[PDB]
């Protein structure tokens, strides 16, 4: 162990090499794997690239190298931040939750860590408070790196959506985008988050902000549409988003109908009778989620087909005196929850460290990372 712990520490010590291997090899030649079923990935091909950095970081602590250790730390920040902020296209949704992931077991370790040094008598103690204070200002920045990667994540996941959204809820017609891209999508994200073991809150998290995002931005659409909303439409929206409603029914999802009720509502208004007072009051009692003054732009800007009779002038005027005289008792648009966000995992109990194997996938090409993993292997025995 004197030869093997020797050869150890030079691996750890010298770490322009280690990082440069880390950060380009590992942090930036990740193979993310497949998302989806039928290869049922465990949990170390899910997160192999944390549970390296914590073999290594374990050992440049055992050794006693602590100022290698924040240089070292200080590069992974940088890079997974820089990984997720240069994400696009297919790869939004995988590489998002990858690292969501992986970033979630670092920072469950360090937790870990700085738990154990506080209730465990182990080293001076000015050493001991700078230890610390050293692990503490570490949890807080693997804190704000699970909050900064979530939150630019998923205000680009509502990216992608507000160009499909619009068009697939609000103009398609299942009786250039259509709810089949939508659900395609929402399909996406269910299927990574299951096969990256993700906990289940997070992705209730993610689906309930997406739905009241695509609440609140094609409810802000339809009621500046003009020759347009007609009961048919009513009809066809309602069609369109209950495929949304039951979608998450059979996702396990029960506030899918909390977050779609300004579309749902507005469906309602277009399909039932507005032509006396007492149906404008129960139709007042059927959009709860609706202001008067969301009702009257959308009640004056209603469609009557031919055939159809307008509404009438009693109705059009009992209507904008209700908004006149609850302004005296004191936008139509819903502004949309871009940001920022409260961060799911936050919200749930860090992951348990028992001491993991040290695994590397066959595939990747870290020599001196490699070798610090072999070593701490060998002394396992």
């Amino acid at each position: 162990a004197t030869q093997i712990n020797e050869e150890l520490y030079r691996l750890l010590e010298d770490t322009e090499i280690l990082n440069q291997e880390i950060t380009e090899g590992l942090l930036k030649g990740f193979e993310v794997p497949d998302a989806g079923v039928a290869i049922q990935l465990s949990k170390r091909d899910v997160v192999y690239p944390a549970r390296i950095l914590i073999i290594v970081l374990s050992e440049m602590w055992r050794f006693g190298l602590t100022k290698q250790s924040e240089s070292f730390l200080a590069q992974v920040l940088t890079t997974i931040q820089k990984v997720v902020t240069q994400l696009k296209g297919n790869d939004l949704i995988p590489s998002g939750v990858f690292w969501l992931a992986n970033v979630r077991e670092l920072y469950s370790f360090v937790v870990f860590a700085l738990n154990s040094i506080l209730t465990e008598e182990t080293m001076t103690d000015e050493e001991y408070k700078e230890y610390v204070s050293l692990v503490t200002e570490l949890k807080d920045d693997f804190e704000a790196l699970s909050y900064n990667i979530y939150n630019i994540w998923l205000k680009k996941l509502q990216k992608q959506l507000q160009k499909k959204a619009i068009n697939a809820v609000v103009i398609s017609e299942s009786l250039e985008y259509t709810m089949d891209d939508i659900l395609t999508f929402f399909n996406s994200i269910y299927w990574c988050m299951k096969s990256f073991h993700i906990e289940n809150e997070v992705f209730h998290a993610v689906v309930t902000t997406l739905l009241n995002y695509v609440d609140a931005i094609c409810f802000n659409e339809l009621i500046m549409k003009r020759n347009f909303l007609s009961w048919k439409r009513g009809l066809q929206l309602n069609y369109n988003v209950t495929r949304l409603e039951e979608w998450c029914k059979t996702h396990g999802l029960t506030d899918g109908t909390e977050c779609l009720q300004h579309l749902i509502q507005t469906a309602k208004l277009l399909q039932v009778r507005k032509y006396t007072i007492e149906d404008i009051d129960i139709l007042r009692g059927i959009c709860y989620s609706l202001t008067p003054a969301q009702l009257q732009k959308l009640i004056s800007q209603y469609q009557v087909a031919d055939y159809e009779s307008p509404i009438p002038q009693e109705i059009l005027r009992y209507v904008a005196d209700i908004v006149k005289k609850e302004a005296a008792l004191s936008s139509i648009f819903i502004t949309p929850e871009t940001g920022p966000f409260t961060d799911p995992f936050s919200l749930i109990k860090t992951r348990k460290f028992d001491q993991v194997e040290a695994y590397i996938p066959a595939w990747l090409s870290l020599p001196s990372t490699k070798r610090i993993v072999d070593l701490v292997a060998q002394q396992v025995v």
